[PDB]
């Protein structure tokens, strides 16, 4: 759920990395003509998972950058607002709620129904309504 330091070598597309405070969803990664030494810089482009912001950044091969860890889990949705969805975990009675577009996958933006049990990511503090259980 927190964070931690990856080399920049190990990073793959569709893992994830953190620029900015912001845990993104690595897209592109390129790397330059290795120099006399084997030594490369590596440019990655990576989407925040809430921001939606593509973000780019350049770093050596060999370096290490910050990379979110993310807990799937489950809760039900027990309040819609015109502007947010809050979610319950039933047992722990724990609650989160996020703005609908911010918070909320794309895909699911105007399926959500109260009452209905979602995956929800959780990493750095934050949320995301991923899918719906059962599909639907």
């Amino acid at each position: 759920g927190d964070k931690t330091k990856v080399q920049v070598s190990k990073l793959k597309p569709g893992r994830y990395i953190i620029i900015d405070d912001e845990p993104c969803r690595i897209v592109n990664i390129t790397v330059s003509s290795p120099g006399k030494h084997g030594s490369a810089k590596a440019r990655i482009e990576a989407v925040g998972i809430f921001d939606g912001k593509v973000r780019s950044i350049v770093k050596p091969t060999s370096a290490e950058v910050d990379v979110p860890i993310i807990d799937k889990k489950t809760a039900q949705v027990i309040a819609i607002t015109p502007d947010t969805v809050q979610i319950m975990d039933m047992e722990t009675y724990e609650t989160f709620e996020v703005p609908i577009d911010t918070g909320v996958a794309d895909e699911i933006r105007d399926q959500l129904k109260e009452g209905i049990n979602v995956e929800y990511w959780e990493t750095l503090g934050r949320i995301k309504i991923m899918r719906i259980k059962g599909e639907g």
